[PDB]
């Protein structure tokens, strides 16, 4: 009955290292003959406020990085760094490499975390990126270079690499290639995110799911545009669709009969009227973290 | 966070075990595959089931076990209780250190959902006071298990047979004993009346209290006995003095009594969160427990 299911990590866990300068030691991601880590392994704790990591590199050779899979240290033939994330090249293949892509998540999108400390996997947990481009995440000192991933077939495709909480508590990371999800730095210094708002495509998600379970009383007569929607919607700080979120939510719409648009002008009946005491999917608040993706996996 | 274990070690378990066209998975461990003991019936059959009479007419070659898509030859079988153990002529190189264990009322555990021999996903669950848990489980997912991982050894605590008319789920440890009422029959089945885990909604309390969430603390303070006869009065299990223990950690942590957070409690079931909400949630979560709250810190 709607579950945060994460993907089976079992290929994450294969790909798990850990990558220590000195004491400062954090995860890394062992694909082929490649580690992947954040470069903030580089800092000490006074490069930590403004880093000049391009700098602080020249000062590494590829002797100062020990990288471990358990207890046994992998050799590291070369280093580079591309955007925030270390590449150091390795003399052996990791025989675990599934097959893998990396992929840059829009957000209201929906992964898998294996929260991992000292290359050792601690947890699994299913994460949305929030439009301001934060995950609400369970993250402790050592959690860098955790990843976060979907599963495709055979294929995993990794999206998240973990690098940093936010004075609010939530967290920051990149892509596979180094680069900030959001207006972030790795600088240990605060940052705001952007004031926060309503995933609509996965409310419209977990709507069809309501329908498809025979709850259905918020159905109207009515359609609206998806221009006059989203201006609607962002009064009630939800986020505004995109051409995108129409095109994912086709699956549910045809399972379910109920045009996009029209689903759309059920929910903007919701915002405007409240729920009058009314419960859907047995809750009286409207559930953002299920993606229509999500919902087509545990419906059917 | 609801965090389930890393599933590796169990995914290096999973088979497909099919007879007839009834097909589910089975977990294989060293030489043995063991499954539901269901998967020998007929759709027909499932409907009111002679076990023992069903599989003395089964021979090891009615029994196709394939991991991937490698054909593991059935050498033997057995059953014990609700499960059936398959021997198998090659042994699991993947089998981690484990052990089979039988949960009790309140405790949690990850479950690999499975379809085929293949994992589909892995969440967190509680066993309820009523011997159900609120599973996520379509055709095709019996055998499916659920564990929990202490270092590298993994503690197996329950097998997946069967769903209720409510929707929530029921199975049995691995040696094949069902946890509550009810039985391997395609019949509808009622559970008992359903407690929430008071144990765990103080942890989870205190979780809220740890992320800065703290609206509903207060000053009152009660006795242990008086807190227990209003959580009667609402269908929430008894503490023990035993989880009073228990939640000592988290009440050191936040510096919070464990009955002064039992005080919180009372009032939260008296007056009701009154639209507001506690770790996102507008009711009261009983699916976390102590130990679950502080691995997470
Ligand atoms: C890598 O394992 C950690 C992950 C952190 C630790 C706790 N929870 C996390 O998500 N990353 C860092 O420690 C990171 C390092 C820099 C990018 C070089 N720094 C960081 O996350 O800063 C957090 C704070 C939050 C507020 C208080 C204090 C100063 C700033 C505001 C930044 C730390
Ligand atoms: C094994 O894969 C399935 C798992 C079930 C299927 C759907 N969700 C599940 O969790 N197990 C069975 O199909 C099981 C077989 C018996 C143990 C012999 N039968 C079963 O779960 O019946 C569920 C229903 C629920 C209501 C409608 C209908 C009649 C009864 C009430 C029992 C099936």
């Amino acid at each position: 009955g709607f579950r945060k299911m994460a993907f089976p990590s079992g290929k994450v866990e294969g790909c798990m290292v850990q990558v220590t300068c000195g004491t400062t030691t954090l995860n890394g991601l062992w694909l082929d003959d490649v580690v992947y880590c954040p470069r903030h392994v580089i800092c000490t704790s006074e490069d930590m406020l403004n880093p000049n990591y391009e700098d602080l590199l020249i000062r590494k050779s590829n002797h100062n990085f020990l990288v471990q899979a358990g207890n046994v240290q992998l050799r590291v033939i070369g280093h580079s760094m591309q955007n925030c994330v270390l590449k150091l090249k390795v003399d052996t293949a990791n025989p675990k490499t599934p097959k893998y892509k990396f992929v840059r998540i829009q957000p209201g999108q929906t992964f898998s975390v294996l929260a991992c400390y000292n290359g050792s996997p601690s947890g699994v947990y299913q994460c949305a990126m929030r439009p301001n481009f934060t995950i609400k995440g369970s993250f402790l000192n050592g959690s860098c270079g955790s990843v976060g991933f979907n599963i495709d077939y055979d294929c995993v495709s990794f999206c998240y690499m973990h690098h940093m909480e936010l004075p609010t508590g939530v967290h920051a990371g990149t892509d596979l290639e180094g680069n900030f999800y959001g207006p972030f730095v790795d600088r240990q210094t605060a940052q705001a995110a952007g004031t926060d708002t309503t995933i609509t495509v996965n409310v419209l998600a977990w709507l069809y799911a309501a329908v498809i379970n025979g709850d259905r009383w918020f159905l109207n007569r009515f359609t609206t545009t998806l221009n006059d929607f989203n201006l609607v919607a962002m009064k009630y700080n939800y986020e505004p669709l995109t051409q995108d979120h129409v095109d994912i939510l086709g699956p549910l719409s045809a399972q379910t009969g109920i045009a996009v648009l029209d689903m759309c002008a059920s929910l903007k009946e919701l915002l405007q009227n409240g729920m009058n005491g009314r419960t859907i999917l047995g809750s009286a608040l409207l559930e953002d973290e299920f993606t229509p993706f999500d919902v087509v996996r545990q419906c059917s």
